[PDB]
């Protein structure tokens, strides 16, 4: 029953089938076992503070062609934004003044900045003594060096999916096993790294889940992101199904329990699908934050998916975090 799979966790037994198993097992009993159980590992290793990390995207244009996300180069519908390096400094500068001892800098593949521009924003944002965290897909390994030049710290990179044949499906113009090496590339120039999946997506199984899991362990990554896929109206996947809230809070209770040390996010993805769900995952393992500091009229342009946040004041989001992380009895 559920009970063996739950001691094979506790005694870290992290097998093909445990987590087969586990990811397949839908008793209520057992799921909010492996919540208990993530939420008191999470406590243990990483305490009770949730990281606020703010996030800026600054720019919705992309190169490539992702089959899921609204930014793909083929959605003409969706309006395009860039913002000007002046634009972000004093956008950061505002999310510092508010408390942000991070700043991720998210964008789509977008030529325009790369590679100086970025290590001008970065040059600058790190005049404030902030950890600068980077979100820019796929580059060379030549932009990797010159932005960890100027002074960046951490770069989030989602896997995306471990399955060689559903990864070069679901984004044409790459591969796995390009991500997979720009990953390692990061890891090796000293970035902290980032990596996630999407769950839901379509022609994922339970299988694939389990590699992804299998893939988080192996690398032993610093962060790790995860969310729902939701499908975007202008893409190819627009009336495919979004993906299952409970069984992507599974994904985050086995992430925390693999990797207790890991920083793991509570994604607007998971808010979105259902309301209260960044809460519910900040108690199933999750422990960071990432407020939206993009500000309008931008930031509702930036569609990777179709959201929340999205009305509120471009401030305003930060002291409702700090009050969501106070009710929740935990700690900014
Ligand atoms: C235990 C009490 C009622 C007992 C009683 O009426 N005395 C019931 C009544 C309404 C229940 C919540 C909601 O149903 C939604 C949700 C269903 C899940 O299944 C379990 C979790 C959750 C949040 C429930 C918690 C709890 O279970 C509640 C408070
Ligand atoms: C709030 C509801 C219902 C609580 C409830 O209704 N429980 C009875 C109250 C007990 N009292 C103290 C009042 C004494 C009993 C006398 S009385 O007769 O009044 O029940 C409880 C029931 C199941 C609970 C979730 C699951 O675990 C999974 C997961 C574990 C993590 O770790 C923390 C997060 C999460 C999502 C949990 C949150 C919350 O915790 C839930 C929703
Ligand atoms: C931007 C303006 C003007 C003054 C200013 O520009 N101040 C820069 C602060 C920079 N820091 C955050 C690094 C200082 C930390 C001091 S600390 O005591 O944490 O060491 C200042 C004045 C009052 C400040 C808010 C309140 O206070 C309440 C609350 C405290 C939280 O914490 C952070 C969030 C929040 C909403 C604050 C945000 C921001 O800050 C405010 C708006
Ligand atoms: C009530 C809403 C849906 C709103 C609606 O559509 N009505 C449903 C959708 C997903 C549900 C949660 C997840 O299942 C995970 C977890 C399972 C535990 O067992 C009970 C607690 C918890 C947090 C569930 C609570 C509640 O049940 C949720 C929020
Ligand atoms: C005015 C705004 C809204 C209210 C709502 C939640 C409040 C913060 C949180 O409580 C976290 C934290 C607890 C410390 O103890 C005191 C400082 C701090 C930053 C509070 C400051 C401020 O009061 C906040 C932002
Ligand atoms: N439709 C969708 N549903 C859920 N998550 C999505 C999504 N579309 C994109 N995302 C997520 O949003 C993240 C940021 S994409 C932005 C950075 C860069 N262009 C890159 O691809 O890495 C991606 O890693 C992806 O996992
Ligand atoms: S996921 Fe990133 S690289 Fe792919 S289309 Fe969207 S913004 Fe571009
Ligand atoms: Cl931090
Ligand atoms: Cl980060
Ligand atoms: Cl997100």
């Amino acid at each position: 029953t559920g009970r063996e799979i739950l001691e094979k966790l506790e005694r870290r037994e992290f097998t093909r089938e445990v987590l087969k198993e586990a990811l397949s097992i839908n008793d209520r009993g057992f799921n909010e076992a492996l919540f208990k159980l993530a939420d008191e590992i999470r406590r243990k290793y990483v305490g009770d503070e949730v990281h606020i990390r703010a996030i800026i995207e600054f720019s919705n244009v992309c190169r490539k062609n992702c089959l899921y996300c609204g930014l793909r180069r083929d959605n003409k519908n969706l309006k395009r934004y860039r913002m000007t390096p002046e634009e972000i400094v004093e956008r950061a500068r505002l999310a510092v003044q508010f408390g942000a001892k991070t700043i991720v800098l998210q964008s789509g593949e977008d030529p325009y900045y790369m590679p100086d521009v970025i290590s001008d924003i970065v040059k600058e944002i790190k005049k404030m003594g902030v950890a600068v965290t980077l979100s820019l897909g796929e580059w060379p390994r030549e932009y990797y060096e010159k932005w960890k030049e100027a002074g960046a710290d951490r770069y989030l990179l989602r896997h995306e999916t471990a399955n060689p044949v559903l990864h070069r499906k679901l984004r044409p113009d790459t591969s796995f096993e390009n991500r997979l090496n720009c990953l390692l590339t990061l890891k090796e120039l000293g970035y902290e790294t980032g990596a996630g999946s999407m769950v839901g997506l379509p022609g994922q199984t339970i299988d694939d889940l389990v590699d992804d899991l299998l893939f988080l362990k192996e690398h032993d990554f610093d962060m790790v992101g995860i969310g729902p896929f939701i499908p975007h109206p202008d893409t190819p996947l627009a009336n495919e199904k979004k993906g299952d809230f409970t069984l992507t809070l599974k994904m985050v209770a086995l992430t925390r329990i693999l990797l207790p040390d890991s920083n793991i996010p509570a994604t607007t993805a998971m808010g979105t699908i259902v309301p209260g769900g960044r809460e519910i995952t900040l108690r199933c393992g999750a422990n960071v934050i990432m407020p939206n500091w993009t500000p309008s009229p931008y930031r509702q342009l930036y569609q990777l998916y179709p959201g929340i946040c999205v009305f509120e004041k471009d401030t305003a989001c930060i002291p409702c975090v700090m009050k969501m992380i106070e009710l929740l009895g935990r700690k900014p």
